């Protein structure tokens, strides 16, 4: 009736503090600003898959997912995950629709949070990989609650 | 799979220009930035219904519309003439998001238009009732074709 539809834009961004996973998977949820962050070696089509797995068990399962067209995006598998789940794939708008944004605000803020608590812990580089799981999910509460 | 789905954003604006019927609304397609625009005397929910039958008439039928919370979008009427249809209704994001900005947009691109061309035409203040229905056919015809 009234009230925002439950669409999300997932994107993939490279951050070498959190190597050897340091490719993180966000998706920001445009209904309710959430957003959920995984990490990964490598961008294929099975990340995407296992970052939309664990999103779906935080947020809910979305109408639809917005992404640019990365191939992990566009994939066979990745198009057939999605058809086995009940969800829209789509993408940008025309007219010279410069890029999903909130996604891309969300690389931004998460990039300099991690930053700011890693160099709180004393981590100038790369963070100890023993401790980046507990980082990443203190960055996470700290960019959805307050 | 890969393209933009199917959403509008539909809005009325005052336009004394076109007095008696003087508010436009206006629907703009957010996948193909496609414009539409009808004229009405008051803003009533059986006024929104009779935009949608013609935008739909012109542009297909689209999966959500999005509104703002104005009377004639929240009225049990127009909950029941979009279910009728089956078309989602939806509203605006929350987390400071201010405004469906595209129809905004829109709005006043079109007011503009109509006064060039009725200016050009030679009516400095309201367009003649019966010069109306065309001077309007041409701004959305500018506003969407080249
Ligand atoms: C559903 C809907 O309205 N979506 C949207 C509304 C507006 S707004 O300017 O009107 O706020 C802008 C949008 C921009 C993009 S993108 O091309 O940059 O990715 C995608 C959207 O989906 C947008
Ligand atoms: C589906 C989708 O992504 N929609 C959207 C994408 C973006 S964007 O900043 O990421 O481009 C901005 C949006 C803003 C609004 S509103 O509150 O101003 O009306 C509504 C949307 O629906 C938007």
């Amino acid at each position: 009736g009234l009230g925002p539809l439950q669409i999300w834009q997932t994107d993939f961004t490279l951050e070498p503090r959190m190597a050897p996973r340091s490719w993180l998977a966000v998706t920001v949820d445009t209904a309710s600003s959430a957003i959920v962050v995984t990490q990964h070696g490598r961008v294929t089509s099975v990340a995407a898959q296992h970052h939309w797995a664990t999103a779906i068990a935080v947020l809910g399962r979305p109408k639809a997912i917005k992404t640019d067209n990365g191939s992990c995006f566009t994939s066979k598998s990745t198009r057939e995950w999605l058809a086995r789940w009940g969800i829209a794939h789509t993408t940008g708008i025309p007219g010279n629709s410069q890029g999903q944004a909130m996604v891309e605000r969300a690389n931004r803020l998460l990039k300099d949070k991690i930053r700011v608590l890693a160099e709180g812990d004393g981590f100038m580089k790369r963070i100890p990989t023993s401790k980046q799981g507990e980082l990443l999910a203190k960055a996470m509460y700290a960019l959805n609650h307050f």
